[PDB]
Parts: C-alpha cells; sequence; structure tokens
C-alpha cells in the first residue's frame, strides 16, 4: 500500500462514529454483482476528447485538475451538441465544446495565463460552475507547474513514472499543490488522493492500457472518494449513517471538508469499495478497485428519486 490510503482510512474506519460498514449488506450485494458478472461501463468516447499523445496527456490532467464539486442551486447545466449535461458529463462537454472552438486548454502557456472570464466562457450555462475563481487558479497552478518542471508535457512526468500507477500519483502530488488530498481524523494523517488517482484511470481510459496509459500496477489503486459512491453504497445498504449525520444529508446541510464526519464518509466510501472488491472475488468475480469504483459511479447516474441526498462539502 504504497501510497497510503488503504492503511490511514481503516484507522478512520474501525474508530468512526457517524457512518459504519454493513458486512452483511456487501455480502448479499456481491452476490447479487457476481451472478451477473457486472463490468464497468467502457471509458466514454463522446463527452471525452481525443488528439495525438502529447495533448491527450495535458487534456487529461486538466480534466482531472478541476475534477470536483458541482452541485449547487441553481443547478449548473451545459448545452452541448443537442443536449444538456450536469455534474461531471457537463464538466466534459464543457472542456470539449472548448477544444472545438479551438481554445488551446492542451496548451501549458494559455493554461498559465487563463482568467476567470476565459472559464466563466468555457463553462458558460445555466447558473454557474461552482468554485469558479478556483478552477480558473488550479488552471493557472497546473499550466505554470506544466511549463517549469515538465517542458509543457505531461507526457514527460508520464515516462518519470515508468508504467507505476502508484509512483505517477506521487509524481502529480509532489508536483501539483492542488492535488495534495489529505486530511487529519483525531490527530492522525489521512490519505485520499482522490484526483491524482482518477486521473492514472483517466489515462488507462483514455490511451486503451496501452503507451502513455500503459500501468503495471492498476490493482494499487484505490476508489475515488467523492459524494456520488457513498451515496450509491448508502442506497445498495453497504454503508449506514447515524442519526444527526443521517438528517445532515436529508436536509442537504454543507459539512466543512477535514470535519470527523466528511473524512469517515470518504474513509468508508474506500473501505466500502474495498469490501465489495474481496467479496466479489470471493465469489470468483475478480475486478480492481478502480473497476469497482467505476461501477458504482455509474450506477450514481440513475439512482431511484428519494434517495438520500449526496453529503454536500465544498473545499
Ligand atoms: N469515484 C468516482 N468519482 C467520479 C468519477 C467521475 C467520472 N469518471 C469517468 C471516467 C471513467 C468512468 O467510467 C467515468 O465515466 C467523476 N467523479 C466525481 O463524481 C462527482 C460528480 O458526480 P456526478 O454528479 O454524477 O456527475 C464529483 O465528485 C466528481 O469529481 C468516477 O470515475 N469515480
Amino acid at each position: 500500500d504504497r501510497l497510503g490510503v488503504l492503511t490511514t482510512t481503516r484507522r478512520v474506519v474501525e474508530q468512526a462514529q457517524a457512518v459504519w460498514i454493513d458486512h452483511d449488506a456487501v455480502a448479499q450485494i456481491a452476490e447479487a454483482f457476481a451472478a451477473r458478472q457486472v463490468t464497468p461501463p467502457t471509458w466514454n468516447r463522446e463527452l471525452h476528447w481525443s488528439d495525438g499523445r502529447e495533448a491527450l496527456a495535458n487534456y487529461i490532467l486538466v480534466l482531472d485538475a478541476v475534477n470536483f464539486c458541482f452541485w449547487g442551486e441553481p443547478r449548473w447545466r451545459i448545452e452541448y451538441a443537442g443536449a444538456v449535461y450536469d455534474g461531471y458529463w457537463a464538466l466534459a462537454a464543457s472542456l470539449k465544446r472548448a477544444l472545438e472552438q479551438g481554445v488551446p486548454l492542451t496548451d501549458a502557456s494559455y493554461l498559465a495565463e487563463i482568467t476567470r472570464d476565459d472559464v466563466a466562457t468555457i463553462f458558460a450555462g445555466e447558473g454557474e460552475i461552482p468554485l469558479l475563481d478556483e478552477r480558473a487558479r488550479i488552471l493557472r497552478e497546473t499550466g505554470s507547474v506544466l511549463a517549469e518542471r515538465f517542458a509543457g508535457r505531461f507526457s514527460d512526468a508520464i515516462a518519470a513514472a515508468g508504467r507505476s500507477a502508484v509512483a505517477l500519483v506521487d509524481i502529480v502530488t509532489n508536483a501539483f499543490p492542488s492535488f495534495r488530498d489529505v486530511a487529519t481524523y483525531r490527530g492522525e494523517q489521512v490519505r485520499f488522493y482522490k484526483r491524482a488517482q482518477i486521473l492514472v484511470s483517466d489515462l488507462y481510459g483514455a490511451f486503451d492500457g496501452s503507451d502513455l496509459g500503459a500501468f503495471d500496477d492498476l490493482g494499487e489503486l484505490t476508489a475515488f472518494a467523492n459524494y456520488k459512491v457513498p451515496q450509491v453504497l448508502h442506497h445498495l445498504g453497504i454503508l449506514r449513517y447515524a442519526p444527526a449525520l443521517h438528517d445532515r444529508l436529508a436536509r442537504r446541510e454543507e459539512i466543512p471538508a477535514g470535519s470527523p464526519e466528511e473524512v469517515e464518509i470518504r474513509a468508508a466510501t474506500i473501505w466500502g469499495v474495498e469490501e465489495l472488491r474481496r467479496a466479489l472475488a470471493s465469489r470468483g468475480h475478480a475486478l480492481d478497485a478502480y473497476q469497482v469504483d467505476w461501477l458504482l459511479w455509474d450506477e450514481g447516474q440513475r439512482l431511484p428519486a428519494g434517495t438520500l441526498p449526496y453529503h454536500r462539502t465544498r473545499t
């Protein structure tokens, strides 16, 4: 466990007061999923950009640099190619739209200088993308780090990882401040690395596990601790919430980042996915943790009306 995600999150799950795993539900869900050999959907080619290897690598870094927090009222929505999108697909569509119209979002020099008005345009739609100013700041940071340390080419970073997913995550968090996703729980560091790990899985997807998307150790990735997958796990009965936390989610009350409740959700998400992975493998359906994450995130796109709302964090 070379990044320390499973180890540090396990300490949280063992001590967690507001969240816990129902291991019976894990078994039952594993039974049904294994029975019908459920598979994550293939990496989406419609709403993701495609290009030569240098531009594509840079595109994946930018996509995942700003891959966070899409909730808020009035709901942020995007119109692209005769369809309306929200959440992640709104992000994806927005970038694809910008690149098609020839915005140089894969060029480090442009990213280093990108303005608030640039990103407001790129993500123009109904409402406004949350944390707009932050996204502008992250893209400027991303650009100037690319330019300074990687000759403007994320492919330089990828090459230095030598086909290790774990090594690339560590290269990314070392160089790019925005990707440093750790917190504390009762005085101990907890390590998550959501966006850094999702980046690696997205290279694998975009490059079909060849060239720059070749990795020999993808099993070492964890789930990407977000707000949608815990909502799915709660829906499937795998995550249970204590009274005050349940009521907070129901009221759509925001939870401060790094607070005990929030850290417990994220840790239990990691271990909820890991426990489902082990239970599936037990029943002869071997998937990597990132695949179980993909599969659950996909289920999260068509949850029934009146499932408990996902938790709302911000920072
Ligand atoms: N754990 C996990 N979290 C994911 C993703 C994705 C998209 N990945 C694509 C690439 C390969 C897969 O097959 C997917 O097609 C976005 N997110 C996070 O979810 C939230 C937005 O959710 P919603 O409102 O539904 O759009 C937000 O925190 C966002 O950062 C997934 O991979 N796993």
